[PDB]
């Protein structure tokens, strides 16, 4: 049984990067610095011997992690810290918890080597912990789990760690962790993929995300740790519980989205900008279709109701219409990525937005415009029409509430400069503001998407540059428009005078009611071809 004790009591601990630093450079919430569990539990007053080999001039320490919270209990993100020096260290635990070695430094340095640390028999208790790359098997996992005896058992993957209640692991996955750990690692790695931060990971930044099980709340993300309530873990740990319903994979991936949204996020978007990641994950898991409202929601909000981006579907200015907003980033991915007109668009755009380096709340009005401009630069196309449709070029002077209160100010002159800046790029090859990745026939009639996604503008029409080749007509009966032979178009527009007058309404349905509030006088109807050609009707 000592071969088990020595797996954990004698170990070479690798260096991990500094979290504060990389949070700044990559514009994320802070990852965890609890990358190096010992696998050793302790109790208050315990005398602990730690023998540290050569440290190469590094400063390392030991931290006891336990629990925090008044309302209920959860795993804390920091704890009692004890300094370590090369040689002999005798520590007296101020409290219970598990031990973690804090070895955080610059990774490119030739002195960033593993440090051997020996916690000799009789010092605390060996709980154990499972690492994916070194223990490799469900079988070893079960063994370690059973031998474990502490309230929490740590599981370390490549990109994420779990730090969950022992008995919940026993109750749900008492014998199999590989599926779970491979899946959550994939999510994190996918979100990280879109951000274009592969150049610096794992060579300069290598910290994990660290998932705890609070005895309260539902699910969330913050600096240092992300949380999934312990009564819910069954939908975390069993990939069949994750893959069984649409919304099981989402809510978590949305939570890891919060960690990564800052570069491209501004207040008014905080609960939608992260669902670029959410929808990317769903796409990658390969079973369900995309989430969000149809473009009819945009038209209604923008035009029947005069709203701009910041208050779309939201006259109050307090809580966000996430189901409408989330389609905006996603359309950019559908076109540039799924239709392959630029397969590293998002990676490029994230890089640019990190260079812009604006916080989410410092100036949301200007940030919205910086994002339209950087998206134009990222595509190397002038995306003025996309961003007009989405309500980026409407004046705003007010204040909003979303995790704080913020001044939202967009002026005519700000609007003017963004457009001129974006003008310097060539015209877009397609009017992909009308793109969808969903068609009606994929959904049952009780699904909200069946009625919401419209009839035209499916992504293949943009990917195969479909032309309009048919006897396309239109009949107006009261407020009801009906299009004949328009199934090759991508949308239908009411413009102000000619095909270059401002947009007054649009639809991706071939039959639709115009709302009363639209002003019809001198207004014309055009069918939009995938590539931007408008055609009078
Ligand atoms: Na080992
Ligand atoms: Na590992
Ligand atoms: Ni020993
Ligand atoms: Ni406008
Ligand atoms: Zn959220």
């Amino acid at each position: 049984s000592d071969k088990w004790e020595k797996e954990f009591r004698i170990r070479s601990y690798e260096p991990y990067s500094n979290i504060a630093e990389w949070a700044d450079k990559l514009m994320t919430k802070k990852y965890s610095d609890l990358d190096n569990p010992t696998g050793i539990s302790v109790k208050a007053g315990d005398d602990i011997i730690v023998l540290v080999g050569d440290t190469y001039g590094q400063n390392i320490s030991m931290q006891c992690i336990w629990e925090t919270g008044t309302e209920y209990k959860q795993t804390a993100s920091s704890g009692d810290v004890y300094m370590l020096n090369p040689g002999v260290n005798k520590l007296t635990m101020k409290g219970e918890g598990q031990l973690f070695v804090m070895y955080n430094t610059e990774l490119t340095s030739n002195t960033a080597k593993p440090i051997k640390i020996h916690i000799p028999l009789g010092s605390g208790t060996v709980n154990g912990f499972f690492d994916l790359k070194e223990h490799k098997t469900d079988e070893k996992y079960a063994e370690l789990l059973k031998k474990s005896t502490h309230k929490y058992f740590c599981i370390r993957g490549e990109k994420i760690m779990f730090y969950f209640h022992r008995n919940k692991l026993l109750e749900y996955v008492p014998n199999n962790i590989l599926s779970a750990i491979h899946l959550w690692d994939n999510i994190v790695g996918w979100q990280q993929e879109l951000m274009g931060i592969d150049d610096v990971r794992p060579s300069q930044v290598n910290n994990h995300l660290f998932a705890i099980s609070p005895e309260g709340s539902y699910m969330w993300a913050s600096d240092y740790q992300i949380g999934f309530v312990y009564t819910y873990l069954g939908n975390i740990l069993l990939e069949d519980n994750v893959m069984a319903a649409e919304d099981n994979a989402w809510g978590p991936a949305h939570e890891i989205g919060h960690v990564h949204q800052a570069a491209i996020n501004w207040a008014s978007s905080t609960e939608s900008s992260n669902n670029l990641f959410s929808n990317f994950i769903i796409y990658k898991l390969g079973k369900y279709k995309s989430r969000g409202n149809g473009l009819g929601s945009v038209a209604t909000a923008r035009y029947a109701n005069g709203q701009a981006w910041y208050n779309m579907g939201d006259a109050t200015h307090q809580n966000e219409d996430t189901e409408t907003h989330m389609r905006m980033n996603w359309q950019l991915w559908i076109y540039y990525h799924r239709c392959e007109y630029k397969t590293d668009f998002w990676q490029t755009l994230f890089k640019l937005m990190r260079e812009v380096n604006m916080t989410e709340g410092e100036d949301p009005g200007k940030k919205q415009l910086e994002f339209a401009k950087m998206a134009s630069k990222a595509a190397n196309q002038n995306l003025t029409d996309f961003f007009e449709m989405w309500g980026f070029f409407e004046p705003v002077n007010t204040t909003i509430e979303q995790y704080g209160t913020y001044k939202y100010y967009v002026s005519d002159a700000m609007i003017r400069e963004a457009k001129e800046y974006m003008a310097q790029f060539p015209a877009p090859k397609h009017a992909f503001q009308y793109i969808e990745d969903r068609k009606k026939s994929e959904f049952p009639s009780n699904d909200y998407r069946y009625s919401a996604v419209g009839d035209v503008g499916y992504y293949t029409q943009f990917k195969e540059n479909q032309k309009i080749t048919k006897a396309i007509t239109a009949e107006l009966a009261g407020r009801k428009v009906s299009i004949q032979n328009g199934d090759e178009a991508v949308a239908f527009e009411l413009r102000e005078n000619d095909e270059n007058g401002k947009l007054l309404y649009f639809s991706t349905f071939t039959t639709f009611e115009i709302p009363s509030s639209i002003l019809m006088v001198n207004a014309k109807l055009y069918a939009v071809q995938a590539d931007g050609k408008r055609i009078l009707l």
